[PDB]
Parts: C-alpha cells; structure tokens; sequence
C-alpha cells in the first residue's frame, strides 16, 4: 500500500516571495493586502487585492519564453521550481516516466487575454498573438514545467474555482498511490487581479469593497465583514512515495493521508446555510485517513470573508467536531493573504504542513467582533503555539458548490 | 476490486444532436463541416469549422437560466442530461453522496469572455454582467449537472486542452475504483468557434485555411494536409461501478479497463517526431488493462490534421503496435467531425464504445493521397465490419505535451 509524503515546498504570494518569508509573515499576523497601481480603478467598486510584491524570473524563465505566458504561468512555474529545488530530486532517463505534474488555476490567463481581445478588438483578428491560446489556458504550469524538467510521466491539470488546489494535490497523491506515478508536482496558480477579475467578481457582488482600509477588509467571521478580498500567487508541492522518498534521502515535510471530495448541489456561487457540502468533504477526508475528527489539532479553512460563506463552513466544523468543536483549532488565513482562487488551497496545504512541522498556527486577524452564536476557535488575532498536533485538514470549496479536505499527519 | 462500465451516452456533434444519429453519420461518412456564419468571417484565414446544428435546450434549461451561461455550458448540461437519461438512474437521498462528476473543456466560455470584455470595454466595469465568472469558467458543467440532480458526491473538472475528455473520463474512473463514488457523469464540452477561438488556433498557424472545401479540410494523414478543423459539441458517460449496475438491471454499454497518461516534455505545442509521449500513453493504457496491443481491434486516433500531429502518432502506433500494426485497424473520426477540442476525447470514447457494440470503425474520410512510409489500416473512406473486436483504445493529445489513453472491452 503506497504511502505519499510532501518532500518540496514552493511559493508566491501577497506576504512573501518564498515558502519561509511567507510563513513568517504569516506567524506575525501581517496582511499582504495593498491598493492596485498596476491599471486605473477610478471606475471600480474594488480597488484593492493581495498583489504578488516585486516578482522577479529573470534567472528562471528565458526572455523568449516569457513572452509566451501569461503571469499565472510564470508564477506556477517560479514556485515548481522552487518546489523542484528544495526536493533535491535528481530527474534521470530511468525516473523521467515516473514523475509527473497536477496543476491548475481557477481561471487563468485573465491579462493576456484581455491583451489579445483588444488587440481583436482595436485591428482585427490579425492582431491576435501566435501565442493566444497556450499562453492563457489553465494546463500550461503543468505543460512548461514538465518540459523544463523533463517530465513524462501523468499531467492532468484540475480547475475547479477555489477548490483547484486541493483537488490538484488529492489527485496527484491519488495517482502516485495508484501506482501510475512516483514523484508529482502538484498545486496552483493564479493571476486574477485585472480588470475582468476585479470587475467580474465585482459584478457578482462578491468583493469586500472597503477601499479605505485594505488590510482590514478580509475578516473572516467577522460581523463587519463585507466579501472576499482578491490575493495573487501559486503554492506547490512535489509529492511522493513513500519508500521512494526515504531510499533516495529526501527530507519529508508531512505526510498525505487523507483526501475527500463532495458536491453541494445547492446554488452555482453561494452554500447552503445547512455547510452539508462542506461536512461531507471533511467526513470523506477523515474516513479516507482513517482516523476522527478529534484527532484533528488545527483547520485552515476556506473561510474567505463573505457574509453566507464564512458562517455555512462555522455550520460544517460544529457538525464534523460536534464535541471537540471547541477544541479544535479554525483559522483562515486568507485575513492576511486574500483569496487566491485556484491556488488558495495549494498554498493553504503548505500552511497546514508547516504548522505540523513548527507546532503553531497562524491567527485569523481582523476579527474583532466575531457573528454571534458561534462557540468556535477561529484563533483571532495571534498565532497559536500547540503542543502534541498530529493531524491538521486544509478545506477549499468552489463556485459550482465544489468542495475538497486534505488531511496531512506530521511525519 | 471495483470494475467501471458505462450505462448511459448523451452527445451533440456536428454530425447530430443525439447519440445515435451522430454515430449513424459517422458510419456513413458525413462531414459536419460548414462556413461559419454567426460571425463576420472576412478578415479569418479560416471561415469554416464543424457546428452544432439547430441546438434546442428549451424544454431542459430554464430561460432563467440560460442567460447565465455561456453555450459550452448549455451544450454540456443538454449532454448530459441525454446521458443521466439514458442510464435510467433514479437519484435518492440514499444515493446521492454516492454519486459525482468529472466535466471539463479546454477554453470554456470564450463567447461570453468576449461579450463582457467588449462591454468593459465600451462602457467600464459598470458593464461587466454579474454572470462573467460563473458563465464562463470550466468547473461550470459539473456544477449545474449537480445541482439539477441533486449529485452530492465527489465533483472535479480537468481542463488539458485537448486530453480533456479522456481524462475526465480516466479519472472517474479512478474515483469510482477508488471507492469515493458509484456513479460518475463525466465527458467534456466545448465551444471554442467564435473570433477568440478562431482567430487565436489561426494565429498559431493551427488551422486548416481550406475555405474553398471545407468538407476536404480535415484530412488526417492525407498530403494535402493544411492544419485542424474547429469543431464544438460534447459528449457524456455515465460511468458505474458494475455491481451496481447489474443490481439496478442496468444497460451496460462496454466496460472501461485501461487508462493511461504520459507528458512529451518537448514542446509547447507540437509533439516530438518520435510520438514518444503518445506511445508511453497507450504503453500506460495497455498495462494497466493487463492486455497486450495485439488485443486492440481498432485506435480512435487524436489525428487532428497537422502535419507533424499524424506523423508523430503513426509513428508511436507503430512503436506499440510493431507486428500486429498493420493488423490493427486506426481512425480518425476528426476527418468528420472536426476537432473538439476538450470534448474531442469524449465524443471519441463513445465513438470507442459503440465500435465494440456495433463491430463497426468509422473511417478517416478524405485519405485521398496518405503520407509515403505509412503501413498502417487508417480506414480510409469507408466505415469497416469487423468480427470479435473485444477491445477499443482512444488517444486524446493537448497543448502541452499532456497526453491519454482509454481501453474499453466489450461487455
Ligand atoms: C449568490 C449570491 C448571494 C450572496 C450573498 C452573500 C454572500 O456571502 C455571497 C457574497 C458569497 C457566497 C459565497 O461565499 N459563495 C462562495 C461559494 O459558494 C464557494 C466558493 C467561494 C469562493 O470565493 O471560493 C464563494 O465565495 C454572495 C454571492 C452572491 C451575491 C450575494
Ligand atoms: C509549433 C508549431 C510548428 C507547427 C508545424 C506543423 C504542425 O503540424 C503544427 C501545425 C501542429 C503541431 C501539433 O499537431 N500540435 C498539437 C499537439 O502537440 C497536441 C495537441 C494538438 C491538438 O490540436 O489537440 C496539436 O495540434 C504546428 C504547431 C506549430 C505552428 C506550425
């Protein structure tokens, strides 16, 4: 039976340019949330996000081959390398067919096409860039960066909205337990930050529009809170098996234990008050691991900011935990780092892994008066040292009422 | 050890609006193809791509909301409905955790990408419809089909350009032999023939410029070759585990047994000459079936058109196949019916199935002057009776490298 286990971690994102900075940015509950500059809000109901600070590939990515993506690509490809590199794992002519990639993004190439619809637009379909199609859709991460290593073995690419990450992780780990893979680079990427992203999710009422304090507009469960807050990045992970991974001297971060997937079949953009999605998604995960839900220490959740969200997943925590409801540790860390969509769940999983490896748990900040009837410990304000944790549940749920847990068990 | 068999089709092509009509057509060698008139096609190289005819979804999605969702979507739910029905399923509060979706397209909603950039552009943000994200994005499928049957189970959507039905279908498969789930809708839904779709593959010198013959167009392995041919559509399975069909007294269509992947690690967007990616896929396939590629009646080939596209999968046909290669019969249905894109791996995997029903191979049309060195039976012209064909494979490539490979067995 295959155990899988994480041995690299890499990232981008609104607090930190590498894994460690951003973990450290996170333990010191500070927000990575600023006011856009890169194209004129004047017009826009939001004119804030999480933005990727000072992104630099210039060693990583050739100057021929940035021209060809959009900046979700280029970001997925920075943090899998970062991943890549930090594995140690040397890529030979006998491993090449064993090791694959399953990464996705929410939406995309959103600026470039945009770039190449005005330019339809403006000159006609002339106009249009040789590079229009695979420099936005979503499987390019998984594309690049298995020609950059060499890769053979499975690609797949999962884009489920938010629930992406996730989905992306629990696959590549499903596949590599099957038997189809060793090795996979796995996780998410996104760029949404433009003016379709903003105004889209602006249109659909969906966006925390509190302009005159952007680090205090994402406050989960919090009663002032007024929508999600938009946060740029990519989190991977290579994961691996395990007898593969000790045989070669791979250092391993956690363990890959349980993965759990369920639908809500409510509403395409809201859940229902009921959480029974999101319940069932944790169920399957601890039965998938085999363990209960008080042996989970600490929840990073989906928990996004919006009014109906926040309060259907405090519903599915209560009914998962029912006793231990209270001593389980709830924390979203999206307060700080805003909603990364199709990569919020691979560098929330990267969150749930390190509070394993360090023993404590970043706060869910901003919440300063908490919805009412909830008995729950979102963690407010500041990190939490914890002592004997074995298990941390990472939750993503999606537009489509798509939901995913991961469950990680340290060592 | 849990086996998967499909119980129900459900398909729009350019050749028809049902199952079977689009697979009569097929046998009988019918183009799909025609000018395109739902543009102004007069500044595009290619003016031609295969559409669905007279689309009707009045009676199966409300007006309320067909205004949410673009037509990729609209076709994919009308699909799979065709399919749910088929299968003669009756959801219940019982069944339904038990019951999910894997459903995915390459590009999603490009017409209502440009609709609301036009708007923004014309009249700002202001303009951008509440819709833009929900109507648009590739999980979109999946999330309408579970709302409106209540499937509570495990949901996800694999977007790999092209590879994007197989696998769809390949991975609920793998949920349901995992145990996550009984039952699983799963295919791919495309419609990529607007401006976007068009003038960006023309960009990339992808398409076929026949604009004089646009039924001669797609001729794969042919000399004349000039590039793909759009073609928009979807295609459903429903997909059982088999103890749970014949409890039901299910119709079982065939039985899926194999399912490979494989990355070229080469280019962006072109294979290898060697077709080593498209040969490690079928290689994958075939061992995880436990037969060898002597049992293969007939390959429902990607044969997209191009003219390093063919070459490199005969090429990697030859490699698997080695003596029996010229004994094993290759189509590509894409001479008829276009290109799917996203959905091309679906149609073609019922195309696969309904082969073993009928022991019947649609032909690749249009073979008028095959390429020199080729040994291989590319069914050219005429559809082919076979005698006990047991066994079906269907190759799926994508933009990136990613590749595919389904085996069903008949019964
Ligand atoms: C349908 C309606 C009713 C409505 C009213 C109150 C709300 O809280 C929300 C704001 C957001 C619902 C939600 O969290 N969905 C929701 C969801 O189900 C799944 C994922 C996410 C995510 O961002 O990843 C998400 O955001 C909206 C969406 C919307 C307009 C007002
Ligand atoms: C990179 C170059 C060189 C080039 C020259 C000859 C060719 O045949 C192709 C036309 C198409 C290659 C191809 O089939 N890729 C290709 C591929 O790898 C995987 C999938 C598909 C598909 O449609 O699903 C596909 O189409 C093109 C693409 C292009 C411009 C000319």
């Amino acid at each position: 039976k295959r155990r899988v286990v994480v041995t690299g971690l890499g990232m981008l994102s609104p607090v930190g340019n590498t894994v460690e900075s951003t973990w450290k940015a996170l333990l010191a509950g500070q927000s990575g949330i600023s006011l856009i500059d890169h194209f004129d809000t004047s017009a826009y109901a939001t004119k804030f996000a999480g933005l990727v600070k000072d992104f630099n590939c210039e060693d990583i990515i050739s100057r021929k081959e940035q021209r060809k993506m959009d900046a979700f690509i280029q970001y997925g490809i920075v943090a899998g390398v970062q991943a890549m590199q930090d594995s140690g794992l040397e890529i030979t002519e006998e491993n090449a067919t064993r090791i694959g990639a399953a990464i996705g993004s929410g939406i995309g190439g959103l600026g470039l096409i945009e770039e190449n619809h005005t330019s339809l637009m403006n000159g006609g379909p002339r106009k249009i860039s040789p590079f229009f199609v695979p420099s936005t859709i979503v499987n390019m991460v998984a594309g690049h960066l298995t020609i950059m290593y060499g890769l053979r073995g499975p690609s797949i690419s999962i884009a489920t909205a938010a629930t992406s990450g996730v989905h992306n992780i629990g696959h590549a780990a499903r596949i590599i337990a099957y038997g189809d893979a060793d090795v996979m680079v796995a996780g998410g990427a996104e760029k949404a930050s433009t003016p379709l992203g903003v105004g889209g999710f602006g249109a659909a009422r969906a966006l925390s529009t509190r302009n005159d304090n952007p680090q205090a507009a994402s406050r989960p469960w919090d009663k002032e809170r007024d929508g999600f807050v938009l946060g740029d990045g990519a989190g991977m992970l290579v994961l691996e098996e395990y007898e593969h991974a000790k045989k070669r001297g791979a250092k391993i971060y956690a363990e890959l234990v349980g993965f759990g997937m369920s639908s809500d079949a409510y509403h395409m953009t809201s859940p229902p008050e009921n959480g029974a999605g999101a319940a069932l998604a944790m169920a399957n995960a601890l039965r998938d691991a085999g363990i209960e839900a008080s042996q989970i220490g600490y929840v990073n959740a989906h928990g996004t900011s919006t009014p109906a969200g926040d309060k259907a997943e405090a519903q599915a925590v209560k009914t998962i935990f029912g006793e231990a409801a209270s001593r389980v540790l709830v924390s979203s860390t999206k307060s700080m780092t805003g909603h990364l969509l199709g990569a919020a769940g691979a560098v929330e999983s990267i969150y749930s892994i390190l509070a394993l490896r360090d023993q404590a748990v970043p706060p869910t900040i901003n919440l300063d008066n908490p919805d009412e009837g909830c008995d729950l410990d979102f963690v407010p304000h500041e990190a939490r040292q914890v002592s004997g944790m074995e298990y941390t549940l990472c939750n993503s749920f999606g537009f489509g009422g798509t939901n995913g847990s991961l469950i990680f068990k340290k060592i």
